[PDB]
């Protein structure tokens, strides 16, 4: 496995991962995506924050993870009226526009950071349900602390799970993305199987809608035995392993899990560095730390420890002088011609990306390698 040279380097990157996340956590509890990247700074995403929170919870910083869940909960409780209004609009048969939906970017004080017409996404609400239930289970916490916020997210996802929206990468609003459906599934199954939430009025509805999501993925989201990027597509996306671990469309030992890991490795993994999708031109379509961590996590869960370690080593090799993990690296580019214009518009690649550090902590924990 690992010699004391490798173990010391991986332990130190875990410690630094914890420090980077907790140093940049907003005073109100939000995890920012990237404190220094021009286009992300000043905003929080539930997607980034939920995976970040899960790495922190595994690391054992109950206080930091708790303040994130407090922040999300309070932000969601403040949208109780908005969600109620959207649902009433549905009940009058007046399907609300993407422009009226709950936002993707949040300011640290819980306001819309962006206009959902341009970035409408439902995945982050599902990831938060997954994250908060997993945290409470891990540390024996009372979910009543966050329940009113959970109620808002559940009511919203039960109404809007089957709507087309932008993917994790803010593309293709007209499509229904299998890793978005997967994130919602993971959230709904988490709350629907949670004994502390057995008396919630939506308890049964969450498992019935999760079953609906799996029906839709079985009908339109599987080709040649593997998951696909969006319903009705043939291609894969680096996000798809999240549909196995942790969101649970299929278990790790399922043939569709195996074939999805194989298809992602073949189409998108170059030397351990995983690309988002074949057409990606963002910074030339580089190799994403969080996707190499996600594939590694899935390989560990399937009993492929070696394949998991190889992806972990690849990630650790992308750490800069200070131990910071970038969003992505250009060792292989899908569209090298596109990179300069991105560096010109937005500057050098987001570093650190807190989500890179969160995913590092999860994969290190899955391999039993966090400092003792
Ligand atoms: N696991």
């Amino acid at each position: 496995g690992l010699d004391s040279h490798e173990l010391a380097r991986l332990h130190e990157l875990a410690r630094h991962s914890h420090a980077v996340i907790t140093r940049h956590q907003d005073a109100g509890g939000a995890y920012p995506a990237a404190p220094t990247f021009s286009a992300y700074r000043g905003y929080a995403w539930l997607r980034d924050g939920s995976f970040t929170a899960e790495g922190i919870s595994r690391y054992g910083d109950v206080a930091s993870a708790g303040r994130f869940h407090d922040w999300v909960d309070g932000v969601l409780r403040r949208r109780r009226g908005q969600v109620d209004d959207l649902l009433a609009a549905v009940d009058r048969g007046e399907v609300p526009s993407n422009e009226g939906m709950l936002p993707t970017r949040f300011t640290f004080d819980g306001n819309d950071g962006s206009d959902p017409w341009w970035d409408f996404q439902t995945d982050g609400y599902g990831m938060w349900l997954w994250s908060v239930v997993t945290h409470a289970a891990r540390h024996g916490l009372d979910l009543e602390r966050w329940r009113a916020g959970i109620d808002v997210a559940v009511d919203y996802l039960l109404a809007f799970w089957d709507r087309p929206c932008y993917d994790w990468w803010e593309e293709h609003v007209e499509h229904r993305h299998v890793s978005t459906l997967g994130a919602i599934h993971g959230g709904l199954v988490a709350v629907g199987t949670c004994a502390a939430l057995r008396s919630a009025p939506w308890s049964a509805a969450t498992l019935q809608v999760a079953a609906r999501i799996r029906s839709l993925v079985s009908a339109e989201g599987v080709v040649d035995g593997h998951l696909v990027k969006w319903l009705g597509s043939s291609a894969v996306d680096g996000s798809l392993p999240a549909c196995v671990v942790p969101f649970g469309l299929v278990p790790p030992d399922d043939d569709v899990a195996a074939m999805t890991r194989a298809a992602v490795a073949k189409d998108l993994d170059v030397d351990g560095g995983v690309h988002r999708f074949a057409a990606d031109v963002y910074y030339g379509g580089g190799q994403w730390i969080l996707l190499s961590a996600l594939l590694g996590w899935n390989l560990a869960a399937a009993g492929d420890t070696a394949g998991a370690l190889r992806h972990l080593r690849w990630i650790a090799d992308q750490a800069d002088a200070d131990g910071d993990l970038p969003e992505q690296v250009p060792h292989h580019l899908l569209h090298p011609g596109s990179r300069a214009e991105w560096v010109a518009r937005w500057g050098t690649v987001a570093t650190p990306l807190l989500w890179s550090h969160g995913m590092y902590l999860i994969l290190a924990d899955e391999l039993g390698l966090l400092p003792p």
